[PDB]
């Protein structure tokens, strides 16, 4: 169950890297 | 129990980046 | 029963990962 | 032995990701 | 040692993407 | 054994995404 919390931390980073990246798309379109 | 949990949290996570990188691809691309 | 059923989603969001990082990767060359 | 390190190691990384997060979420702030 | 494939391929792809990104800020810097 | 070294792994990519999005939000302030 500690593997279990590491990897729900990582899938919450991921999550706000996805994000991001969303933004970052949406200001390189312009 | 946890596990199986954090790993379909890190599973959705997934899909949601992969998006993200197809539109930061496409705003490249744009 | 949750647990190979977390894996096999994860394996699909792995695929969908990959396919998007070769979209990026293609529009990152010129 | 092994394995609890590994999971240290993750436990690092993980929170340098969310440093890392965090600065590209500013930088994306005009 | 399948939840251990699963994440020897993650780390790949986290990889991948790590060296995008990295390209990609090289072309944005210019 | 396995696992351990797909973490080992794991923490490894980690880092250098988390250094990647240093540089990418760094040639996005440049």
């Amino acid at each position: 169950g500690e593997l279990a919390q590491s990897l729900k931390e990582l899938a919450k980073s991921l999550k706000e890297l996805a994000w991001s990246l969303k933004e970052l798309a949406q200001s390189l379109k312009g």
